């Protein structure tokens, strides 16, 4: 609910279905625990990855597998993975939603932050 | 139904809220006629342009009013408009979905083409 | 130079070379009167277009070709093509470089603006 | 040069000048060791991270600042960083560009490689 994905394909034009994504909290040693994952929809989006409960502030990774994606399509690809790290901060609104449009050697990502 | 279009805000994180779209259609003398507009909504989108009936094969354009929409947040822009012209085809899926994210200097847009 | 065009491939990872580029400065009846063109080199850049004496203030439209440069390498792209449209030299004269990276069904553009 | 990092600032439509880049590689324990830094010069580009000699197969992990660089601009963005990862040399020799176009809450990255 507080933390939403959506992955979008910029060769096909289409949503990026089974698209594996894994969110990581970062812990006091700094290293990268496991807090969520999943896969994508057939819409491209994944959703129910925490509860407002979970999610609290701290720094986030999500990882998003798309390499796997583009090698399962017989496609090169550059990156071992798409990345966003960033604070979940009380403070600002409460709703993320990260967007990724994927291309084989390039990606875009925007966070979408609301009430 | 047939058509949709949603504007992101990337300097926000926003939905961009009450953009002006306008679609228009090529005439054989190939003019612009105009076809379809509105304003986004308050999650940045904007539905009902169109409906299967009139939305026959042919090149459209849609025009992404992103000069005002800065304006009104007092941030220079440099595009006039943001612009996406193209063919709407039988014989791919039917449900487009034009996506446009938007910065000051920058704009990317994408096509999501389902069923 | 105070016009440079700049053409990536998001799918190749390369720069995106041969792409026909038309520009068009807006004249009193809000026509589009043909302006300047070339094609980007194998660095994807195109130099020449214009000169400072030429590149008055205006609104000009930088087509990009993206439509003929993903049909010869075998893909039918969703784009007619890239549209940049935006007012030069209005608060005086200026350099600029337009960048587009493309994918099939997706395009993104940057202007970089110096004094 | 085997690996140069170019930043686009999207707000400004101008090069990110002084925006700090990291690059590490990653080991057999699966440890990111740090491998070059530098900093982006008035074109927005770093050249002279590593040599040929020293740039070997492996996985790289290129992380730019982007944080310290809207925050000092006056911005809270969204990313703690942009990283990026990729094989390089893994099918032989390349040169690698890593170009960045940031915003505060959107950054894309492309790579263009050449042989
Ligand atoms: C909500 O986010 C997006 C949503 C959709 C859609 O909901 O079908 C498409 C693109 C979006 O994002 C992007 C737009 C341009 C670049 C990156 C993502
Ligand atoms: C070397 O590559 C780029 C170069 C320039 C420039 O030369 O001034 C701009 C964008 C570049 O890549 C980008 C294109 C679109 C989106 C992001 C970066």
């Amino acid at each position: 609910c507080p933390l939403m994905v959506k992955v979008l394909d910029a060769v096909r034009g289409s949503p990026a279905i089974n698209v594996a994504v894994h969110v990581f909290r970062k812990a006091a040693d700094d290293t990268w625990e496991p807090f969520a994952s999943g896969k994508t929809s057939e819409s491209g989006e994944l959703h129910g990855l925490t509860t407002e409960e979970e999610f609290v502030e701290g720094i986030y990774k999500v990882e998003i597998d798309t390499k796997s994606y583009w090698k399962a399509l017989g496609i090169s690809p550059f990156h071992e993975h798409a990345e966003v790290v960033f604070t979940a901060n009380d403070s600002g609104p409460r709703r993320y939603t990260i967007a990724a449009l994927l291309s084989p050697y390039s990606y875009s990502t925007t966070a979408v932050v609301t009430n």
